[PDB]
């Protein structure tokens, strides 16, 4: 019932994601010389460095907000991909499965902690 425990859990999950080769493309902004149409397709860029930064600045109030930004990384990849079989999109889908598998307990424990607080 630790209301604050999600933050370190999310830091540790981000560490795992940064160790994962699949996160490579999703660590930093898109170079518009390499992908000139990116910001035509993608209004709201997100990468894992921005997520980690936001977390470490104390600018997430809950793991749900972090989860919204991470999911934006994945939905941006799905919007930008020219094919459902592209290399980078395929990396996004594996990483998304990994993230969802690991974040599920973090969200459950946080929401449990908030309900116990309100009890
Ligand atoms: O250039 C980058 N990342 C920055 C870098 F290279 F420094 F890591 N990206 C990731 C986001 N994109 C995609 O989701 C995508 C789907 C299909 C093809 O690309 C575009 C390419």
């Amino acid at each position: 019932y630790d209301i604050q425990a999600w933050k370190k859990q999310c830091e540790e999950l981000l560490n795992l994601i940064f160790q994962c080769e699949d996160s490579e493309p999703f660590r930093q902004p898109v170079d518009l010389l390499e992908y000139p149409d990116y910001r035509d397709i993608i209004d709201t860029p997100m990468d894992f460095a921005t997520v980690r930064e936001t977390l470490e600045a104390g600018n997430y109030e809950s793991p749900m907000e972090l989860c919204k930004d991470v999911r934006l990384i994945f939905s941006n990849s799905k919007a930008y991909t020219p094919s459902k079989r592209s290399r980078i999109y395929s990396m996004s889908l594996r990483l998304s499965a990994f993230f969802e598998e690991h974040i599920s307990s973090v969200l459950s424990d946080y929401k449990s902690a908030l309900r116990f607080h309100k009890r």
